[PDB]
């Protein structure tokens, strides 16, 4: 469904995935991309610093000194997102899709984890809106009005949505007294038009968005302060800000056969963020500016049954962007830049499976991509000019291979040998004095050996799996590391009652580099808990003043490090929410939740300024109410 194929095929059965609709977000209160791991087990994500930089990890593969290639990448609509722009508010989503394991041949680059891929939902003839509202902790709200339908019934369909969350914290600067700050405070737009003639094979779709989003939050506070508030900011300081504007534009096709379907996209997505703070004696200034655009072409082989399911595909994408840094002392200068730098792709894709017997099937698809790269700098560090520049090109041949055996009508067993990277290209921050080559490509490879088991009122899912990754990317960034992990999943969910249900999970990984490694051999890989697991229950008891829908979340994330070296660890916590509905009437619900509910604290984030562990924490419990009238 987010494999680009047919429902039947190789990539879409013979794979762990997980899907999440979009009324299970909303009664786990995901409602921005960084909550996901509320719904998606295995995942964790956290902000490196900030909103701009994530942290994501998934099956003990990381991000992990860079921050501009994460290992799982977010795509939306399959269009994938810049990397500055992961973590971003849910504004209209039908379902998040999760695939795990690398899938380097489906999606390309920076899919080493997984991928993670919103849909989003297309307006159509039946009328369809809604008010959503809320006030939360630290003087949070949020507030969300969407309507869609036919604008001309038979030929177009259109929606709008306007979403304002704001999620504040409540950090203090000693320097000036602000006492709000560590939030984030989103205002976004997002239109759609749908024409799709009533009697034809053939749809076009556009989307245009604007989301624009300030946030105080480059600070930390002491490594060993966790339940504290005043920030680690000397006087004279100011409070750190940034703001950030991403727009998007989507230009989407489609059509349909009786044999195959062939879809076109068109994307565009520009940013440009401010964003400065304040770090030790320093001022650091460091604005930048995005402008990616992907066009997709692919055939796909609709429906079964068939012998063989069939997708192939010319994908092509091209980011540009511009960095300007200003380090300051109060004084004079330290080190100011500016580097352009950018990178295109060309790239042919196909997936194909074989269906040998009624109950099994052997698959596997190839990509080709050729990369191109060019950065060009200049620079001045501590009064001494530096700069230069250099293009560059590579290409590499990815690969999957996937067999499934149906044990009985609903119980399978699979096998998958995947391979993600990360492209070879350039540093995208200067460094003075070293010149300018570009570094090879990360190369991952993945084999997994697992099982799914799906019934009417239950389906369970594990997995084993080991991934070897090498020419890892880690002032410098060079390719100078090998990580090997491997470990085991389980999800499952069971429908014991009707109107109720019991989620439970966990995994154990164990993610370290290889004693080979030419830096922090032996070391566990950063941000990959070395085991996870939740649960949650959630059911509708009825009474006689309307339904009340009550949910039970518990979540465990083992012990983790923040660095190569291993002096920063967190260590296990584990988290539990809940809420309440009520459908005080047909069309208007309200719910009440506190998540987090025992206060616990935690470290998200850490790094060593000079002698100084310093962390960054989370908000703590946050309790709330939540109220959704719907239209028509």
């Amino acid at each position: 469904t987010a494999s680009k194929q047919s429902s039947r095929s190789a990539s879409a059965n013979n794979v762990s995935s997980t899907v999440v609709s979009a009324p299970e977000l909303s009664d786990a209160g995901v409602t921005a991309s960084d909550k996901l791991p509320r719904v998606l087990p295995g995942l964790n994500i956290e902000n490196s610093g900030n909103m701009l930089f994530s942290t994501i990890s998934l099956r003990g593969v990381s991000s992990a000194q860079d921050f501009y290639n994460p290992a799982v990448t977010l795509y939306v609509d399959g269009v994938p997102q810049l990397s500055t722009n992961t973590i971003q508010a849910l504004t209209d989503v039908q379902s998040v899709e999760l695939l795990r394991g690398p899938q380097g041949t489906l999606y390309g680059k920076s899919a080493q984890g997984g991928i993670i891929n919103i849909v989003t939902q297309q307006p159509d003839s039946t009328p369809r809106g809604y008010i959503e509202g809320g006030v939360s902790s630290r003087d949070s709200y949020r507030s969300k009005f969407n309507l869609s339908g036919p604008i001309q019934d038979g030929l177009l369909y259109g929606s709008v949505t306007l979403l304002r969350q704001v999620d504040d914290g409540d950090m203090i600067n000693p320097a000036t007294g602000s006492d709000d700050l560590g939030g984030t405070r989103a205002s976004i737009g997002n239109v759609k038009l749908r024409l799709a003639p009533d009697d034809q094979p053939w749809e076009m779709g556009f989307a245009a968005s604007r989301e624009c989003t300030r946030a105080t939050q480059d600070a930390y506070v002491g490594w060993n302060d966790i339940k504290g508030r005043k920030l680690s900011i000397s006087d004279g300081s100011p409070d750190p800000y940034m703001r950030r504007c991403t727009d998007s534009q989507t230009l989407s096709g489609k059509y349909t056969t009786d044999d195959w379907v062939f879809n076109l996209i068109s994307a565009w997505q520009q940013q440009h963020y401010s964003r400065t703070f304040p770090s030790g004696s320093l001022i650091v200034n460091m604005p930048q500016r995005w402008n990616q655009d992907v066009q997709e072409l692919r055939a796909a082989t609709l429906g079964d049954a068939r012998t063989v399911d069939m997708v192939f595909g010319l994908y092509r994408q091209n980011t540009r962007e511009k960095l300007n840094s200003a380090y300051d002392m109060p004084t004079m200068p330290y080190l100011s830049s500016t580097g352009y730098t950018t990178a295109e792709t060309l790239a042919a894709y196909s997936d194909l499976t074989w269906h040998l017997t009624d109950r099994f099937d052997i698959g596997g698809g190839v990509r080709f991509s050729h990369d191109k790269s060019s950065t060009q700098y200049h620079g001045s560090m501590l009064g001494n000019p530096f700069g230069d520049q250099g293009k560059s090109n590579d290409d590499q041949v990815l690969g999957q291979l996937s067999a499934g055996y149906m044990l009985t009508d609903d119980w399978r067993v699979y096998t998958r040998v995947a391979q993600g990277y990360k492209p070879s290209g350039y540093n995208i921050v200067p460094t003075a004095g070293l010149d300018a080559k570009p570094f090879v490509a990360e190369k991952s490879i993945n084999y997994e050996l697992g099982t799914r088991y799906e019934t009417a009122d239950v389906t369970l899912q594990a997995a084993t799996f080991y991934t070897h990754t090498k020419d890892m990317q880690l002032q410098t960034l060079s390719n100078a590391g090998k990580a090997d992990a491997t470990g085991v999943e389980l999800e499952a969910k069971w429908r014991f009652a009707p109107g109720w249900s019991w989620d439970i999970n966990g995994n154990v990984i164990r993610s370290e580099f290889t004693n080979d490694s030419e830096l922090y051999h032996g070391n566990r890989v950063p941000f990959v808990p070395r085991y996870g697991a939740g649960s949650s229950v959630n059911g509708v008891i009825d009474t006689r003043y309307g339904a009340l829908m009550p949910r039970l979340a518990v979540n465990l994330v083992g012990p983790h490090y923040f660095d190569g070296d291993n002096q920063l660890r967190q260590g296990t916590y584990a988290t539990l929410d809940s809420s309440l509905g009520w459908q005080a009437t047909e069309r208007m619900n309200i719910s009440v939740y506190v998540d987090n509910l025992f206060d616990r604290r935690y470290r998200t984030y850490g790094y060593m300024n000079g002698s100084s562990a310093v962390a960054q924490v989370n908000m703590g419990r946050t309790v709330g109410i939540n109220t959704r009238i719907d239209f028509f």
